[PDB]
């Protein structure tokens, strides 16, 4: 009857991975149960507990490590925290569901029928336990789940991206009830902790950020080498179901070995140790710098004689001279390592050439040419890199970001196809889209009940943009309800995916004049291709001022809307956040740093 497959799974692996933010580091000690979170942010709302909305609250685990490690950050700063293996219980049901509603999305009311009709409800009757005590709040869907002893595997309505050869790597999340979580679930291990600190809460804002440049180094590499970890197991070793028969590369061996090549050929020649007053700018001394050492880092890359470079004089010098058109008006001291990256990817495909793929035939030695030879002649187009804090080059730090880009899109696998859209809406070669017609377009704010809310979108390179187009994603805002109890942000369930990874994102809901918005901002570089296209969900709590209660009923926000950022967000803004994008007058086009996406909001 319910649009909704129910399946029973017996389990192989029983120990699932949670990241957890630097407040609750304290609740996850090994060998102890699991403490259900008590502490709660400036607005009262707790933190750690899954969700606002009560029914979807409980302990949110991935199957998968280096997804787990994603979330493992204060939502506001971006501060990591820590990241555990935890063992489930073997004597409790896990259930897997799948929506095949196209036009409704999951409802407690609606979950609890397909159980029922299963025979999976053992302790209570339909007219015990049903749709008008959820809708009421006289009883929570998770709550009631944990005493009949289930745990949900749930996909969502988005899971993951197909690939070309239809291959679709599975992905599982576990919403375990917090009354099974403290009872029967274990810490197993500590994988890592970052925050090492006492009480964040007493930390300002400022002393956060201080706190997040330090740590987000090392985090960064753990994450990376966890990503990398399991693309080497499930993606690239051909005894494994999802091999492809690859050449997959060695992306550290790539990173490191390209920028020892650029600190040595550019420590041995004065021509490329230039100033910030001496850049060279004209596409002419570009591409001669270029041919001059093209050849002396054929050698050093080892590469084959006769194979291609995948790059060329004339493109990386437009490139380069197009880069100090923009880097021309930024100061060193007030320029970010991340920023300089995310700068970089306009103009990137074009020039570097394995950013959309790369040969399956001396693969690591062209990507180690193709990085070498970009940095070393971008580094002569914009030497203020090397005076940002903490950079020991400009070399060193344009081929280590270009290698973190490159390794993040995955040149060496197959290109995964993005979903079918609806009602899309393009600007600067980027198009977004609905996933689901009736259910991402329109939401229903107060039917069943008031309550958490989320819907999916795409972000694609449009069809009609130049081949290889690479366009950083910088920046995803959403309209939030401007009075209390209209509509809320869940951070908690925000969520961004670009090939089979999760991309670490701060939250954070801002208010300018009477205006309230969601800011959700990648922790890291993120470089939009035509084989990497990127899925979000964006989550909310609708309330009881959602709507009039009057006869022709409004609801608020009025004008609901997201935009994504596509051009590296302004160094020069005097309030640093632009409402601009989600006001319905904003205009979509070819040179717009946004691409706003309307919805609706009714009963």
């Amino acid at each position: 009857n319910e649009s909704i497959v129910v399946e029973i799974v017996k389990l192989k692996n029983f120990h699932v991975y949670r990241g957890v933010s630097p407040i609750g580091v304290k609740d996850y000690q090994v060998g102890q149960k699991i403490v259900k979170s008590t502490s709660t942010d400036e607005h009262g709302n707790p933190v750690g507990l899954g969700n606002y909305d009560p029914h979807w609250q409980g302990l949110y685990a991935a199957e998968h490590l280096h997804h787990a490690a994603s979330y493992a950050v204060d939502n506001n700063s971006g501060v990591p925290g820590g990241l555990f293996k935890i063992k489930l219980p073997e004597d409790v049901r896990f259930v897997r569901y799948e929506n095949k509603d196209a036009a409704q999305a999951i409802t407690p009311g609606r979950l609890y029928r397909a159980l029922r009709e299963e025979g999976l409800i053992k302790l209570t009757t339909a007219k015990e336990l049903n749709e008008t005590h959820f809708n009421s709040n006289q009883n929570f869907l998770t709550n009631e789940l944990g005493k009949e002893k289930i745990i949900l595997i749930d996909t969502d309505e988005f899971e993951s991206f197909t690939d070309i050869n239809g291959m679709k790597i599975p992905r599982l999340e576990f919403i375990i009830p917090w009354n099974i979580a403290t009872e029967q679930v274990q810490v197993s291990e500590e994988v890592k902790v970052w925050y090492k600190g006492r009480d964040f809460s007493s930390l300002n804002a400022k002393e956060r950020l201080e706190l997040m440049m330090k740590l987000r180094g090392p985090y960064e590499n753990d994450l990376t080498s966890y990503e990398a970890k399991f693309k080497d197991l499930i993606i690239c070793r051909s005894a494994s179901y999802y091999s492809s028969g690859s050449s997959c590369l060695d992306w550290e061996k790539i990173k490191t070995e390209s920028q020892r090549i650029v600190k040595q050929i550019i420590e041995e020649h004065p021509e490329l140790q230039s100033h910030s007053k001496n850049a060279v700018t004209d596409k002419e001394k570009l591409q001669k710098i270029y041919n001059d050492y093209a050849p002396k880092i054929d050698k050093l890359s080892s590469l084959k004689e006769g194979v291609s470079r995948a790059t060329t004089a004339l493109n990386i010098a437009s490139w380069a001279a197009g880069l100090a058109e923009t880097f021309s008006n930024k100061n060193a001291d007030g320029l970010d390592k991340a920023a300089a990256v995310t700068a970089i990817i306009p103009g990137l495909g074009q020039a570097v050439g394995i950013a959309n793929g790369i040969e399956k035939h001396d693969g690591e030695a062209i990507a180690i040419n193709s990085i070498a030879l970009s940095a070393l002649v971008v580094a002569q187009a914009i030497p203020i890199v090397g005076e940002i804090a903490d950079v020991v080059g400009a070399g060193l730090i344009l081929a280590g970001g270009l290698a973190q880009l490159i390794q993040s899109v995955s040149p060496d696998t197959p290109p995964h196809v993005e979903p079918p859209h609806f009602y899309p809406q393009t600007s600067n070669h980027v198009t977004v889209g609905w996933l689901n017609q009736k259910i991402d377009e329109m939401i229903h704010a107060w039917y069943p009940h008031e309550g958490y809310r989320s819907h999916h979108f795409v972000i694609k390179i449009a069809n009609d943009a130049p081949e290889n187009t690479t366009m950083p994603i910088t920046e995803i805002m959403a309209k939030l309800g401007s009075q209390t109890k209209q509509l809320d942000l869940v951070p908690e369930r925000v969520w961004v995916y670009q090939n089979n990874n999760v991309i670490t994102c701060t939250k954070q809901t801002v208010s300018l004049k009477t205006d309230r918005f969601a800011v959700i901002r990648p922790l890291f570089p993120t470089m939009l291709t035509k084989s990497r296209p990127i899925v979000v969900r964006m989550a909310y709590i609708t309330g009881e001022n959602s709507c009039t209660t009057d006869a022709n009923p409004t609801c608020f926000p009025e004008n609901p809307a997201i935009a994504v950022r596509v051009t590296p967000l302004p160094s020069n803004n005097e309030c640093e956040w632009d409402h601009t994008p989600l006001h319905p007058s904003y205009q979509n086009g070819d040179k717009a740093d946004f691409v706003r996406l309307g919805y609706r909001i009714g009963v």
